[PDB]
């Protein structure tokens, strides 16, 4: 599934992603646009061959399991095949695990470089929430 934005924002927001770990809504439909253009579906390989999952593209190296990351944990204990579904929760409920790890938002690059410190509340304009 390919989401639009304020579609997005509701489904994060219905899953209680707004303000978890104090991150507003912006900052979260922010980092899904540019890890995956708000596609449920989006799968990237890495160069250590781990593989990026689903709308906030979360690593096979700690957070899911896919067989074939050599030498990589599952704390989401979960498929990444689970985080390619059109329903956000399971990507929503490791993205939790992710951001409460210590780095909170910096943990996704993309957020770090295309979202952090710019006005993200322009993610949610004119959104119905
Ligand atoms: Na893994």
């Amino acid at each position: 599934k390919v989401f639009g934005r304020c579609e997005l924002a509701a489904a994060m927001k219905r899953h209680g992603l707004d303000n978890y770990r104090g991150y507003s809504l912006g900052n979260w439909v922010c980092a899904a646009k540019f890890e995956s253009n708000f596609n449920t579906q989006a799968t990237n390989r890495n160069t250590d061959g781990s593989t990026d999952y689903g709308i906030l593209q979360i690593n096979s190296r700690w957070w899911c399991n896919d067989g074939r990351t050599p030498g990589s944990r599952n704390l989401c204990n979960i498929p990444c095949s689970a985080l390619l579904s059109s329903d956000i929760t399971a990507s929503v409920n490791c993205a939790k695990k992710i951001v409460s790890d210590g780095n909170g938002m910096n943990a996704w690059v993309a957020w770090r470089n295309r979202c952090k410190g710019t006005d993200v509340q322009a993610w949610i304009r004119g959104c119905r929430l």
